[PDB]
């Protein structure tokens, strides 16, 4: 399948990302985490395809470790799931080459739907 792994600040929604993920395509999540630098140092450790990321974490946010993942050249999609209706930081994420910007407006099938067309 396509290898995920998913860092997100709040437990419930990661928690809840992390199972119906699985369900509502052909995914394997390999880390899971609400910590930006973990997900950084997950992400290198396992090599994942595809990484959901949110933005504002401790350690690192989404945008600082999608830079990372960038300047290293790594062959990972991302996409950056969040909150934030701010200009700001949807001009930060595409700057940064992010392969997809999701709002949490969007369901997870949504979500699903997006990760497949970023991966194919
Ligand atoms: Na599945």
């Amino acid at each position: 399948l396509t290898s995920l792994i998913i860092a997100e600040d709040q437990n419930m929604l990661r928690q809840a990302m992390v199972q119906l993920i699985k369900l509502h395509g052909d995914f394997e999540i390999l880390a899971d985490t609400d910590n930006g630098l973990d997900a950084m140092k997950l992400i290198e450790e396992y090599n994942p395809n595809v990484v959901i990321l949110d933005i504002e974490m401790p350690g690192m946010t989404g945008l600082e470790v999608l830079a990372e993942i960038r300047k290293k050249h790594l062959n990972i999609k991302v996409i950056i799931v969040t909150t934030f209706k701010r200009p700001g930081y949807f001009e930060k994420a595409v700057v940064n080459d992010v392969d997809a910007y999701v709002l949490k407006e969007r369901s997870i099938e949504e979500l699903v739907e997006t990760i497949n067309k970023v991966n194919n």
